[PDB]
């Protein structure tokens, strides 16, 4: 996974409505590691099945983004979640 490569696509594709790490549909669905944490999330294969497939008003990017992508912007977002948002 290439979080660097992560970042990028987070920009184009992921922070229309995580901006800051926040949730602008669903408010307290954020990535702040806390609340990745709570709602078992804190991972890499929960962020990729998540981005992957959707659930509810989170989009599902199968398709969209390839396989390497989603790897990648999952990558970015828990290092963010790590670093900076938490
Ligand atoms: C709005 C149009 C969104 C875009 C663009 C992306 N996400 Fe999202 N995300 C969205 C919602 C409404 C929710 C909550 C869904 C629910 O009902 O539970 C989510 C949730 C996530 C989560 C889980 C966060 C948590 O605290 O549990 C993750 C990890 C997530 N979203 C990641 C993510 C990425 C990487 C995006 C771009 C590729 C992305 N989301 C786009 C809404 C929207």
């Amino acid at each position: 996974a290439d979080s660097v490569n992560g970042a990028k696509i987070f920009s184009a594709n992921c922070a229309s409505c995580h901006a800051g790490g926040k949730n602008l549909v669903q408010a307290q669905k954020t990535l702040k590691k806390a609340d990745l944490e709570k709602y078992g999330m804190y991972s890499a294969e929960a962020i990729i099945a998540q981005v992957t497939n959707g659930k509810n008003a989170c989009p599902a990017f199968k398709g969209r983004l390839k396989p390497e992508q989603i790897e990648d912007v999952a990558a970015y977002v828990l290092g963010k979640a790590d670093a900076d948002w938490k």
